[PDB]
């Protein structure tokens, strides 16, 4: 469920806190950012 | 080199674009892009290092 998913994306993103709140448009702009990063980790 | 900021719409926008699992065009709900966004993370994260 949503909740689940957003919690989860705390945990896997390594620049947002776990147990403290954050807005969701936060979270998922810290997930986008994440994303890119790791493609680029990989790729040009 | 995209700095940009999104609000609660652009983001979800912009998950289906970066997620290859994503159609740009389907009728996926939030919950669903959610799903496949996690996923791809941990794909990703898998092929980091080792």
């Amino acid at each position: 469920d949503m909740n689940g998913c957003y919690s989860r994306l705390k945990e896997l993103v390594p620049t947002l806190p776990q147990n403290r709140k954050v807005s969701k448009v936060e979270i998922l702009q810290h997930v986008i950012d994440y994303i890119r990063d790791l493609q680029l980790e990989l790729n040009s």
